[PDB]
């Protein structure tokens, strides 16, 4: 009657309740939230980013824009030199090296009181690498640098005859990356780099800042080889696929031969704008899980020397900021809450009911 | 007695404990707590930050104190000139001018391995705009800009005579701000802004840090537009009722008529001066719970170009970092935390009280 | 039988489970676990830090290294200048000034509509100090500075002639630190400061970020004073124990009396080299409470003025941010999640238990 309907009014309306905190954390589990913790790292061995340096791009190279000038064609059908026997796509992309054999970087990775700095040229020096920049210089930065104040840098120095035989560059592309399955630098040195002049010794400042993602089913991170190896090979195949002529230029894998003439190249070229213009969306492989940021701003620092290319990267900032997103909600969070969950909408307990249990079986 | 004494003691001492949780709790919900989470939101569509680009204060800009200094009256009473009839008060304040009509801007939000970067100068144009500072010009800035890499910027250019008509100017005031009730483009780029030279064609660069806060009892947010309207309500309110004078100057709302008498021009000239010094302190509308934050660094990059003003702002980093204040003491928590310490403190549950209600009416 | 043994295994399982919390519970506080909460704090009145200017050291000091070289006696060897009666060790740092009594510095914290900037030339003024760079200046920069918009900067300047009377500095080692037991300014300028030219009136930005760490047993930070303590006194007492000579050099407190002899003062020199190059490793005291760090970046800003030295510090962001470590396990949170998981995984609560005590004593 009126006192056991009252009880399982009660009682219902204890479960049901009991039934919406239970659903709606499960529901929140399923769908995993992820917060973000922000930390200061200060790490007295910094990894200098692998560094890029190019010429403008061909068209604005005032070195390959005239050799170029000097064939009968100009800068816009630059590509037309392999018609004639004695070009080669090789050769049309070495005439824009803008850089002299003799290309030195040092590692500055402290000071003293005595002979200023202490200078370090023992890390590996720049390689030559073909992108669609031209003929760019690679820093390996292989090791890191011990962080001894804000007098620790890297010194990339070049010394090509600085004299009236040949008009000079004015601007050299700087990129700023990481290693391996390189498209970094053979194809996005022209887009993300910066184009700083080279009249006066320039200096650079990077902050670090890494962004680590969590991994999880909604928007997996995939670390960053098998990121570079997705990019590579989509942008790749798109740029086969997209003149289908089979070939390569010099800023391309070694899959398929050097096709030796104008059309032919100047699909791939055209192919390539397209595809690294916008591989970002069209792309499937989403972020990494380490998203490294380099701040790169200006400082003026030190003085002038007269050289060729003059390039001081600072690093005078060793707490790299770190912020990591990751999952809030593990499971363990969820049972507990469960249980909270029934011992204060209800009087179940997990003793209670294994005790239940034993009645049931008496 | 003993068992019955000790009893009672022990219950007092539960409840008056779990009376000491519950009551500090509910304190604590009253005066809600407030914690900060950050994110690092990076978005492939930047929105500019509106330019205010002025001379310097009317006294340094060496345009303006030239042409007073030409009338028998110096800078310092340059807002005599209205004495005279051919001179009023939107006279003067054109005088100050240094930029030239066709004041352009273009929008370079990305590259290419042919053609260099992308040109587009559809983006909306600058308008003239009278400051305290003079007459400004102000980009509107209104679509966003597509980030394809640290070469996506937006490129103003002014291309007036450099020649010898003249003095030129030597540096200008920047000030980046946002939209609607213009008081900062009108009041504040005098104070706020970059005086930078103009010499050569500088290059600026914007990180964008949101500062989002909390809607709440004891620190309540107005939004932009309304913080923007108590703001320069407030100013004006404050500059008419310190000289009586019932007129206005060119950087002022058209709500009265011209200030057309150096005394009275002087007067609210002055009373400008001292509301926007300090129009901080004796306002009364709080902050905004959105707060950007350009953190303005400079950036040597690209080369020179002959041409009066030159200046690319770069927006080289699409982490906009966010922080966020929120309310972390939710009612639910408090409610949660309440059944905790009633079961953790006590034997109660709310299907417990529900029964002992139930026996209550039996 | 069958019934009790199971009672039996079920009450063994909730019990251990129950102690697998529990002692998980404890020892995740015995080992107390610490999370970083970011503010981003407003302060419209910024402390500005204390700065060290020196000239380069001593062998690049061209000033120094031209005065000793007048002495038969080249820079590497300068400290032979002892040698000789006329030349004491307080001469010979003397000697390596590059600044001239008129060395003031102003105050520029706000902006006007009239007469541009604020200044306030009466903040304390720098006075020469000894360093391992020779004889520096420092500003005390002791009161706050009001944040009265971007506008907001300390102008150091020296104007000694700038006419051909001798080689004049071409850099100059900025230092940005803090008070009191000196240590920042007298040793580690030289290694901790940028190399900037003087050649052209240069600007800094200084953005502010403290780092606060907690306090703890497995990492104990030690107010500013007291790590400043630690980190000079193990630096003289190696200094001293490395070269055995019990004399100073004139950048170290006035304990016993200046090496008046060349060989002494190349003792103390060198051990004073080898102890600050890697004073951080050896050293016992580790890291401050309080971790500031200036984020030092440059600006082009105003424009040239015909003075030695100019220096303008600006301070364009009042957003000075926090990053503290806490400690979020607290004996409180300790002791509720034991209630949690004796409540959830067993049936006892804290009336409970002293009911069953109370039945105990009867």
């Amino acid at each position: 009657r009126w006192q056991r309907a009252l009880w399982f009014a009660g009682v219902v309306f204890c479960f049901g309740i009991s039934a919406h905190q239970i659903a709606m954390h499960v529901l929140d589990y399923l769908s995993e939230p992820v917060a973000v913790r922000i930390d200061f790292v200060a790490q007295n061995e910094l990894r200098i980013p692998e560094i890029t340096v190019c010429p403008r791009i061909f068209q604005q190279n005032t070195i390959f824009t005239d050799m170029v000038e000097k064939q009968g064609i100009d800068k816009m059908k630059f590509l037309d030199l392999i018609d004639r026997p004695e070009y080669d796509i090789m050769a049309v992309w070495n005439l824009s090296r803008i850089f002299s054999d003799n290309v030195s970087c040092s590692a500055h990775e402290g000071s003293s009181i005595i002979s200023g700095s202490y200078v370090d040229p023992n890390m590996s020096q720049p390689h030559l690498v073909y992108t669609t920049s031209g003929q760019c210089i690679n820093i390996p930065a292989s090791r890191p640098l011990i962080y001894r104040g804000v007098n620790t840098f890297v010194r990339i120095t070049d010394s090509q005859p600085r004299n009236l035989d040949e008009v000079r560059p004015e601007a050299i592309q700087i990129y700023f990356h990481e290693h391996h399955h390189a498209h970094l630098s053979r194809y996005l040195t022209g887009l993300r780099g910066y184009i700083v002049p080279i009249a006066n010794p320039f200096a650079f400042s990077i902050r670090f800042t890494q962004i680590n993602y969590a991994n999880r089913t909604d928007s997996p991170c995939v670390d960053s080889e098998e990121y570079a190896a997705c990019v590579e090979d989509f942008i790749e195949q798109r740029i086969y696929e997209k003149a289908q002529v089979q070939c390569r230029l010099p800023y391309m894998r070694p899959k398929l031969p050097l096709c030796s003439t104008p059309t032919d190249a100047r699909k791939i070229f055209v192919a390539t704008d397209d595809v690294i213009q916008n591989f970002e969306k069209e792309s499937s492989c989403k972020r990494k899980c380490e998203e490294n940021l380099y701040i790169v701003e200006f400082m003026h620092l030190f003085e002038r020397s007269n050289i060729s290319i003059d390039m001081s990267v600072y690093f005078a900032y060793n707490y790299i900021q770190v912020a990591t997103e990751y999952l809030t909600y593990t499971l363990r969070g969820l049972l507990s809450d469960i249980g909270g969950v029934l011992g204060l909408f209800l009087g179940i307990c997990i003793l209670s009911v294994i005790e239940v249990f034993e009645v049931v079986i008496f």
